[PDB]
């Protein structure tokens, strides 16, 4: 199973997102107003995986096509970046369950934990900017990217991916404040500290929606929902709690 995120336009990334949300989710009967509805993760069986093509980066300067994710079904967890000029797989730690054939899979010394990236990084996902630029100049990072101990560029370039990519499925509003950067006058996504808290807490939110009646609000950890239109433009998957 293989899905393509293109970075060409906002309608673009929008509708690959959502392309990929309808295939591996299904929606709540409790919270679904039209098209945009919170999604469960649909069941796999464990070690389930589903490709990522990074396409639209920039068309005017010569097509930067050439980048892949892995990432798991059941927890929507990037396992590794796939290198499909080279054919190899460099792999986190903690993923030795998930094998992809037809590659080399190069096994690392290094976990997939916001920890560990970030410290190598030397960068805060507090205050982290990501722009159409900068997603290039990451791309860049991790194709030139070979060994088996993710570099301090490197790292500097998986977290604004799978911010942008993994995170921005689970989190409407991270998809929302992105996609900006991709406009013709592109700006600079500035993660925000409240964006982190919600990457933070994903665990502790996919426990409460299937709860949700159609009360008030809710509060888990800090997040504060004062209505439904909160929830739908803030949370998008949540995680298959059984």
């Amino acid at each position: 199973r293989e899905f393509t995120i293109d970075f060409s336009t906002q309608q673009s990334y929008v509708s690959s997102l959502n392309s990929i949300r309808t295939e591996i989710s299904t929606p709540l009967e409790h919270i679904s107003q039209g098209t945009t509805s919170v999604s469960v993760i649909n069941h796999t069986p464990p070690g389930s995986y589903f490709a990522v093509d990074i396409r639209g980066l920039d068309v005017y300067q010569a097509r930067f096509d050439h980048l892949r994710l892995i990432i798991e079904q059941n927890n929507l967890a990037v396992a590794g970046f796939v290198n499909t000029a080279t054919n190899t797989f460099y792999r986190f730690s903690d993923f030795t369950h998930i094998s992809v054939p037809g590659v080399t899979t190069v096994s690392m010394t290094t976990d997939s934990s916001y920890t560990t990236l970030q410290r190598v990084a030397a960068l805060e996902r507090s205050g982290m900017q990501i722009s159409r630029h900068s997603l290039v100049s990451s791309y860049l990072a991790l194709m030139e990217f070979s060994g088996n101990t993710m570099t301090r560029d490197a790292s500097r370039a998986v977290l604004r991916f799978v911010t942008v990519t993994a995170e921005a499925l689970r989190f409407r509003q991270i998809q929302r404040e992105f996609r900006q950067a991709l406009s013709e006058t592109a700006p600079v996504y500035t993660m925000t500290p409240g964006d982190v808290d919600l990457t933070l807490n994903w665990g502790r939110i996919s426990n409460v929606l299937p709860e949700y009646r159609g009360e008030d609000g809710v509060r888990v950890g800090r997040i504060s929902f004062n209505n439904i239109s909160a929830i739908l433009g803030t949370v998008a998957v949540i995680l298959n709690c059984h």
